[PDB]
């Protein structure tokens, strides 16, 4: 008798999914971000990872530390022990992620991590350091994580396929099976898929593209597919896509990052087109209007924007 498959993902909506934290409200990929985000309402972290000189897994979007703290260099070519010692706020502005080069007053946070400014109330320096994702995982033992792997540049695939092999070999030790796993290189999805056969993923591009251009179903093993609201001059976080997607057995998570406004009539508009989770880079705004909506949340039944 064939295994009945049917996916948990599918009744965990409405999701709030700080997008790394919540870029515009918190320092992006930190364990204030992350823990902020958590208190206000977030009912799942997503993060990004890249691996260290010595191989460690650390939660940072790009392949270098420039943008987002006072160092330089590739993650690659750094120790853990050099990337930690890094601000990792230096270059926050709220309402704007992370730009440097501006005035220092133009910075909120600059400084909490190598002690020139106090935190705020509750947290500590390391709070504002590039976290260890083994301490992220310790941090947060029963909340779900979408786990992003990165790579050294786009045409650099073996360090995409690098950091699968670690993420896979850290992650089966923990004995938990609350993520979702992705990748924008569908290569390294496959390979984390082999090693770690009990991890829900999402697919790639090309698997994305597959599925959404011709129909071709995704990769076994796929719960979700974590799609932009707009690729190409093209709408895809449509309610017509989003219904089709649901019929097939997987859920729909949303991000933004650009393809479209981070703001209260885009997320209105995506909750109502009925995907399963939001990645706001707001998570404070997008956990006031699921409320006022009352819209339904995992574990709380409620409205249902659909």
């Amino acid at each position: 008798t064939t295994r009945t498959t049917d996916n948990p993902w599918l009744d965990a909506r409405v999701l709030n999914m700080a997008h790394a934290g919540g870029e515009n409200e918190a320092p992006a990929n930190t364990l204030y971000a992350f823990k902020r985000a958590v208190k206000l309402g977030a009912n799942m972290l997503e993060l990004d990872v890249q691996s260290t000189k010595d191989d460690q897994l650390v939660v940072i979007h790009n392949a270098t530390v420039d943008q987002t703290t006072d160092g330089t260099g590739k993650v690659r070519d750094l120790t853990f022990e050099q990337v930690h010692e890094l601000d990792a706020a230096y270059n926050f502005i709220p309402g704007r992620h992370a730009v440097p080069g501006e005035p220092p007053e133009s910075y909120p946070l600059r400084g909490v991590r190598t002690g020139e400014k106090k935190p705020p109330p509750g947290y500590q320096p390391s709070d504002f350091a590039i976290p260890k994702l083994a301490d992220v995982l310790e941090a947060f033992p029963r909340t779900p994580i979408n786990i992003e792997i990165k790579g050294t540049s786009d045409a650099d695939i073996p360090s995409f396929l690098h950091n699968a092999k670690l993420l896979a070999r850290l992650l089966k030790k923990t004995g938990r099976t609350d993520f979702i796993v992705t990748s924008l290189n569908d290569l390294a999805v496959a390979k984390f898929h082999l090693l770690a056969p009990d991890i829900p993923i999402a697919p790639g591009m090309a698997g994305l593209a597959a599925y959404f251009l011709l129909g071709v179903k995704p990769m076994h093993g796929t719960v979700a597919l974590q799609i932009p609201v707009r690729y190409q001059g093209l709408e895809i976080a449509t309610p017509e896509f989003i219904r089709r997607a649901h019929a097939d057995g997987y859920a729909v998570h949303v991000w933004f990052s650009g393809t479209a406004p981070d703001d209260e009539a885009t997320y209105n508009r995506i909750i109502d087109s009925c995907a399963d989770g939001l990645m706001p880079a707001y998570p404070a705004l997008l956990e006031r209007i699921l409320d006022e909506r009352g819209i339904e949340r995992p574990g709380r039944p409620g409205v249902d924007p659909c």
